[PDB]
């Protein structure tokens, strides 16, 4: 019947827009700098070698497809917490942590979000940085929480507005919830330094806030997995009990397999067992049990010395390629005879880059060079390759000189 | 910190409670009739043959791990809609339907539930049969819907309470939501007959109710995929635009891979396009995109004539196995000299069977014969084997004589 007559067509996605437009375009010189996934030097999706190995191993075993437990694969969840906290870490050693398998980063974030909605009696506000990953808004909003914001990115220098963020944090009502990106901020690429994180911790500790870490790029950011979780660790060390979402989408390139986790740092193991129980009660009516393929794969790798050694080599290779590209892009702009400062492009970490380009410059980049990106000036370094970085440098100079 | 000091231990689950207990038992003759997943004549998990074929094909192809669209894998949703509606189905040829991939049946039901909450303006009430799958309550409840019920199962005869149901349904306020199991009712095993379905459909049309079909056993119930979907079809042919949830967990044995779909029948292809945009919007903030493994396999099977042909043979194979055990259970009861009426056991369809045993009888079975089942009298037919059906019939005789 006419049950759905009142349902309107939802707005379009800009990003998707960017991609379709890239598709039509008949310039063979076209570049898609909108891509939100890694790409190798040949502009192709990259399936890691340790992943193909883990896969063949699973195959070789004729494993069943039986339902996994609500909280996920135990070998997987433990390994995840281990990867985040560190092996000789107090939180880990004493087991006061609770880790659940989620549907990649997103579902992990979502589950935590609904956890807070249900049990965090202290507040309803979630502080997100300006700007933050697009999906962050509706996630917390649909879970039924309210959104607020703290200054983070600085448009004048395309770096961190330390002054502005401290000021804002110093003013957040005690017991509020603050969301922090562990590394490789998305979408700017701007991450605080160590001294700056020390400061941020003190104050977060001070005003007694609940820190919610979104760790979607451990290993993939600097190529060092310890280095990448420094901020998260420092926070716990300082006695701050965080909450965290992990995703294996990028670091292991497990994109569509959906492997991730959500962890809660509790006072002790007792309480952790309590928290785990409510987490299961919350998860069951959402999807019952999580998808097994991706967890099995990540598990084998973290838990099998030979594959893990190899994994570390590969992730480092991915970060190295991106870093090189950033590197090459600046050096080519100097070579084109650009007189503007482009250090931010190398100061920035991870897959995304806030170029600082204005909307009119971006329109021109599109129309004249067939370089497709979002109007915010953001670029996905993954779309850059040895074979096109020159051209790209060339076009930037041209729309900016 | 003490953030979670007020979070209490969640209450223990009973099903989990019986297998746990079943595990600790030393009786060599013990049986687990609490299992919610198919088992072979050997009490082992069964990864279908076609499934194994599908996986190596997938492996030979060297496919990537790139994200799937938010709505899922196109060949999987198309294929999935075809199987339910039927190939020369008006509704299917006309394109007036919308199918989205979910995280198995549970995930699909949840997405459905959440869509109803958002856009079904006519009512927040959801009518569940008495009884229904345990997970159905929290599903609708966490979504934000109110729960109601209708009579369905006659405890006096262990069959359908057709009168109580019709009476009850007649009375449901127009435009309310009614949840229906397509076939193989869980947990009773009680399904209406074709004639009773026409009658139910005629009242459902009348009252202008929104029917929500939960289809988690197509092909798995009778062993015939058309027959198992007759009711869903009849309602549509009756001009009833339903909503549906599908699961590939049992019919394909995809359990832990989590493959399923949610479908909405709309007035026309134009209206569907609109309903599809709102589902994507609701989905992104839940888990971004679905898990690829299960869908890949399932699509390949549905899509390759040669594997579909084998799948059919295999699923008949499974339903046949369950029919046989019910038949055997009955006949062995007769021959032990049991005088109770056990016809319900054969009249019932599916992997679950409401035996009519009383808690005190169930208790004897456990302590004395090591037969583990739930106190409500529900037995999972998958846990019965050609080599224990004999032991089962005798024990039931001893506890009921
Ligand atoms: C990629 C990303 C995630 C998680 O993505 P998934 O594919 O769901 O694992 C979470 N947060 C940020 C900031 C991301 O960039
Ligand atoms: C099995 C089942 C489902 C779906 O199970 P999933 O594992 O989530 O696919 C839904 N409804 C009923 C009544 C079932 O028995």
């Amino acid at each position: 019947s006419s049950w759905w007559s009142h349902v309107e067509m939802g707005p379009p996605d800009p990003i998707l827009g960017v991609t379709e437009a890239f598709k039509r375009d008949t310039n063979s010189k076209k570049m898609n700098l909108g891509v939100g996934a890694y790409r190798d030097d040949n502009g192709k999706p990259y399936v890691l070698n340790c992943v193909r190995k883990a896969e063949a191993m699973i195959a070789a075993k004729k494993m069943d497809k039986e339902y996994l437990p609500i909280a996920g694969l135990a070998d997987f969840t433990r390994a995840s917490a281990e990867l985040a906290l560190g092996e000789n870490s107090e939180a880990f050693k004493s087991g006061r942590y609770v880790t659940v398998q989620g549907i990649s980063g997103t579902g992990s974030l979502r589950v935590g979000a609904n956890f807070l909605q249900r049990f965090f009696k202290f507040s309803r506000d979630v502080y997100l940085p300006k700007p933050s990953w697009g999906n962050h808004t509706p996630i917390f909003r649909d879970a039924g929480l309210q959104l607020q914001a703290y200054r983070y990115y600085d448009p004048k220098t395309c770096s961190l507005d330390f002054t502005g963020a401290m000021e804002d944090i110093s003013k957040i009502p005690e017991k509020s919830i603050i969301l922090l990106h562990a590394c490789a901020h998305n979408p700017t690429g701007v991450d605080p330094r160590q001294e700056q994180w020390k400061e941020l911790a003190s104050v977060v500790k001070k005003r007694n806030l609940l820190a919610y870490f979104d760790m979607a790029y451990q290993g993939f950011a600097s190529g060092d997995i310890n280095r990448d979780a420094w901020a998260l660790r420092h926070f716990i060390e300082q006695g701050i009990d965080v909450v965290l979402s992990q995703s294996y989408a990028k670091n292991m390139g497990l994109y569509g397999e959906r492997a991730g986790a959500f962890t809660v740092i509790c006072r002790d193991a007792e309480e952790a067992k309590r928290v785990e129980s409510q987490l299961k009660i919350l998860i069951r009516p959402m999807y019952s049990n999580p998808p097994m393929n991706g967890a099995r794969i990540a598990s084998l790798i973290l838990n099998t010395p030979e594959l893990r050694k190899e994994w570390l080599v590969e992730v480092k290779g991915m970060a190295d390629r991106i870093i090189s590209m950033r590197t090459q892009l600046v050096s080519n702009l100097k070579k084109e005879g650009s007189s503007h400062n482009w250090q931010h492009i190398t100061d920035q970490i991870g897959m995304f880059c806030f170029t600082g380009l204005k909307p009119e410059q971006v329109e021109r980049l599109t129309k004249e060079f067939s370089i497709y990106m979002t109007k915010d000036g953001r670029i996905s370094v993954a779309g850059v390759a040895s074979s096109n970085v020159g051209y790209l440098a060339h076009a930037i100079h041209q729309v900016t000189k």
